[PDB]
């Protein structure tokens, strides 16, 4: 099941005809954690916008996990971030062992995809988040609400309206509004209507849901509520 973890291996022998007794074990024989094959799947990334809204240039930096045993495999020596532009194309940029990255956004698309490189190779299945200008006034998210059940568990509900554009999944971003605690972010299917984020809620702090409607042809326009329903 495991192809990275160490495994003892013991070998015994005897007659096929079964004439006899069993002898005892040999000595204990472990695998050597070494890459077999690339990472399965890339790391999910997110968003942080550093500019002003008169800049037509925004910062914008990346911020990815880093993967665990199941997505790795074994180890990830390093991270590379490929760009792809109607102008000046693909190229790609390492980054290696950060798990952060922060680059220049200026033009009207740009795609953002993230390989995860070991010794064999890069990752088979790396998520691509496209930035587009354009696509960011689209708004498909009708309504918005959270309802705190307890200090672990909240309840996020949306009601979308009808788009024409191929809705991909969610991204829920959620932070503190009292605290300047790290900006929280989880990747959900587009099929869900009502998720129960897990996390430490506080019921009298404000905390700020950012629901983003990702699309093929960029990052939608976010739904924003700074305090729970309380109707």
């Amino acid at each position: 099941p495991d192809l990275c973890a160490v495994y003892a291996v013991q070998v015994r022998c005897k007659r096929l005809d079964g004439l006899g007794y069993w002898s005892n074990w040999s000595n204990p024989a472990y695998t050597v954690v070494m890459d077999i094959k690339v990472p399965m799947r890339g790391p999910e990334f997110w968003r942080i916008i550093n500019g002003d809204t008169m800049k037509k240039e925004k910062n914008v930096t990346l911020l990815w996990k880093p993967l665990m045993k199941n997505d790795s495999l074994c180890s990830v020596q390093r991270y590379v971030i490929n760009h792809h532009t109607s102008c000046n194309g693909t190229w790609s940029e390492d980054v290696g062992n950060h798990t952060k990255f922060t680059f220049l956004w200026t033009e009207q698309a740009h795609t953002v995809t993230v390989l995860a490189i070991n010794s064999i190779g890069a990752s088979v299945a790396n998520f691509n988040l496209t930035f587009s200008w354009p696509m960011s006034k689209v708004n498909i998210v009708q309504s918005l609400s959270a309802y705190p059940l307890n200090s672990s568990c909240v309840i996020v509900s949306w009601i979308l309206s009808p788009s024409d554009y191929k809705l991909m999944y969610f991204i829920i971003e959620w932070k503190n509004l009292n605290e300047d605690g790290e900006i929280k972010w989880l990747r959900i299917s587009s099929s869900v209507k009502k998720y129960y984020i897990h996390d430490h809620f506080i019921p009298i702090e404000k905390y700020q849901f950012s629901l983003y409607p990702i699309f093929m042809e960029g990052v939608g326009k976010p739904k924003i509520i700074n305090s729970f329903t309380q109707d």
